[PDB]
């Protein structure tokens, strides 16, 4: 990644999106936000990388079509050699560095080893490759009672969430007992939590290429490998904002839940539907909370306290740090898109389905520093905590 840079650029109008739509089929573009340039809407700024040999023609694009821009990150290898700041000097866990798959499949034995009375772990499923897909059950024993479902790492480069579902499991532990409200949380409802969905990306991102996003699986007359888990569920799939393309990064499968990890996500929440009474998805970054619908322009039916819920939530989590965040539904911040899991698991009946991107707003990306992980966490803690108490309270 020596040379290489994120840009950013204002979008005003149609004429350009389809510019970059132009650029894009002449250089090869990695869309960092949105995800691709098909998801771009009007009025918004769109964050790409570039390769170090792409550079001055990229440039010359942005210039000469008179693209307002900004180089984000100047050099990508500099960032990249700096994610790994943490103080902590360790081979082994910690919640304050990014851990490799190996060490976290170890930490759900062990957290739960060392906690029996407050976790169970299950394998629900296993990838493509045939890695175990462990989700840890976090509460008080108790009969008949009510769920708050959370996962991380859908996508493999977004390492600050796979970093989040550890940290929270800590907080439940640990606070439980000592702080009023976790000690209500666990005794009334039970939280799942899958720490990482696409396991064999994120191994992927450790050993080859740090910017894969999408699953490991093989495609059909293809070399391109891996479908878009969040363009793989079973809501208004593949209709919009998303490829049929098994080499673009937004490919929706060959067919709803045709990869492992999601079928295994969407079976078992239909088998837990009943307890399930919210969906947390965990993502990064660009630092909103958003809900559904994205696959559509139309609203939820109760649009107007999911819209309530998540204004109170960022207000909380900014209480702490002064971290600003957005919120609405998806089809407001990006061009619609399809195949959610989100939307799908709304549209099951979960009345409370939220996505959260975590920091930052683009200074790091994808490639936020470990000394960064703790205040992420902590403040993101509060707007999780805060959806909960209110989902308790509105059973
Ligand atoms: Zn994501």
């Amino acid at each position: 990644f020596e040379g290489e840079k994120v840009f950013r650029v204002n979008v005003e109008d149609e004429n350009d999106i389809s510019l970059l739509h132009e650029l894009a089929s002449t250089r090869q573009i990695d869309f960092w936000k949105p995800d691709s340039v098909t998801q771009i809407k009007p009025h918004s700024t769109v964050d790409f990388r570039v390769k170090a040999e792409d550079i001055l023609a990229v440039e010359d694009f942005l210039e000469q079509n008179e693209l307002q821009y900004e180089v984000l990150i100047n050099n990508l290898r500099s960032v990249l050699e700096a994610q790994f700041d943490s103080r902590v000097r360790t081979t082994g866990h910690s919640y304050e560095k990014y851990n490799n798959w190996e060490t976290i499949e170890a930490w759900t034995k062990q957290v739960t080893s060392e906690n029996p009375d407050l976790i169970s772990r299950t394998a629900i499923g296993t990838t493509f490759l045939g890695n175990n897909i462990y989700l840890l059950k976090v509460g008080k024993p108790g009969p008949n009672k009510p769920a708050i479902f959370m996962d991380c790492g859908f996508h493999a480069r977004e390492w600050i969430s796979h970093a989040f579902c550890q940290w929270f499991v800590r907080e439940a532990v640990l606070t439980y007992g000592y702080e009023s409200h976790m000690t209500e949380f666990l005794n009334k409802l039970d939280f799942y939590v899958l720490p990482v969905l696409n396991i064999d990306g994120y191994i992927y991102t450790w050993t080859k290429n740090r910017m894969w996003r999408k699953t490991r699986s093989t495609n059909a007359g293809t070399t391109c490998i891996g479908t878009d888990p969040n363009r793989n569920f079973d809501a208004g799939w593949c209709t919009t904002g998303a490829s049929t393309d098994p080499c673009d990064e937004t490919y929706c499968g060959s067919a709803a839940e045709s990869e492992k990890e999601t079928k295994a996500l969407a079976d078992f929440i239909r088998n837990n539907l009943s307890s399930i009474k919210a969906y947390l998805t965990i993502h990064s970054y660009s630092q909103m909370i958003l809900y559904p619908y994205s696959y559509d322009y139309k609203l939820p039916e109760n649009n107007a306290e999911l819209n309530n819920l998540a204004k109170a939530a960022v207000k909380e989590l900014a209480t702490l740090y002064g971290t600003k965040y957005t919120y609405g539904p998806g089809a407001t911040t990006i061009y619609p898109a399809a195949g959610g899991s989100d939307d799908w698991a709304y549209d099951q009946g979960i009345k409370y389905s939220f996505t959260f991107e975590l920091r930052d707003k683009g200074r790091y990306g994808f490639i936020l520093p470990e000394s960064q992980i703790q205040a992420t966490c902590e403040e993101t803690m509060l707007a999780i905590k805060y959806v909960t108490n209110y989902v308790l309270g509105h059973l």
